């Protein structure tokens, strides 16, 4: 309990399939993936999080989550906001997302975002940073 | 900011390419290809860039946008920070004093400044 996780840089999070960039929208409720002109809510903080070799990964000060049925923005860092990243062999400078409580990669589905435990080529990141 | 980068457009999230085999120079939507990237290396003329791919260098002539064999004066181009948008620039040529922009798929420059010309550039890998 009382997790704890401290901020590494600031970044915009962009998909290799479709270069679109996951987002979350406080005042909408919106969390999701747009292909289109940058904007601010495309800025995600980057964390360390207090349990070796993982990360968390926030805006509006949530927490991107797994719960074994959607991704969704948590309030309370918890163990299923942990993320680990995963190299991608071929392709340099990108990484999968891999939770660590389902072993889920995260992944999208139109304009959702979404975790997968198979493989996919829709699921290579690039972590860039926004300043 | 320096060496293999991304190039990619606040407006419409779009990369600048060169593809040597098409002979295709230009700016996409969609997949990351490894032909959107550049290399980003200080000029021999301090305080401007070129900005490479395929073993040419990125020029304005005047009249378009056009890769060059060599790094010539045309080839030089200083970043320009945004004021209002933190992370991003306007890259200048230096000959010209022409900003790189874009139109459609098309890569060009406007000595005007305007909302279609800030670019952030990204690291590789
Ligand atoms: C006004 C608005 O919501 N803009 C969003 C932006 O929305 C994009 C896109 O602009 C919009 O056209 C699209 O709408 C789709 C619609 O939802 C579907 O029902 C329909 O079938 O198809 C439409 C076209 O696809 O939704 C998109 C998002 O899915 O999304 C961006 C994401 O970065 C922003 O969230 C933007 O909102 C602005 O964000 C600002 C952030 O600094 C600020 O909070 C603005 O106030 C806010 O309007
Ligand atoms: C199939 C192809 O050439 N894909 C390119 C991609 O091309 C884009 C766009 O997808 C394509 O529809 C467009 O085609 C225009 C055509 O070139 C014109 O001659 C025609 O008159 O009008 C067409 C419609 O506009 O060209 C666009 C580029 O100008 O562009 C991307 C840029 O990153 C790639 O180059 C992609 O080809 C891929 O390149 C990879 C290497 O980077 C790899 O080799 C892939 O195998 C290859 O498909």
């Amino acid at each position: 309990s009382h997790m704890s996780s401290v901020t590494i840089g600031k970044c915009y999070i962009q998909n290799r399939e479709n270069g679109g960039r996951a987002f979350y929208n406080l005042g909408r409720k919106d969390l999701g993936i747009f292909t289109g002109k940058m904007y601010d809510d495309q800025i995600w903080s980057f964390q360390k999080s207090d349990t070796p070799g993982y990360y968390t990964i926030g805006r509006e000060s949530k927490f991107l989550q797994y719960n074994g049925e959607q991704v969704i923005m948590s309030d309370i860092e918890q163990d299923t906001t942990l993320w680990s990243l995963e190299e991608v062999p071929e392709d340099k400078g990108f990484y999968r997302l891999l939770n660590k409580v389902h072993k889920a990669y995260l992944d999208y589905n139109g304009g959702d975002l979404v975790a997968n435990k198979h493989q996919t080529e829709s699921e290579k990141w690039i972590l860039f940073k926004a300043y």
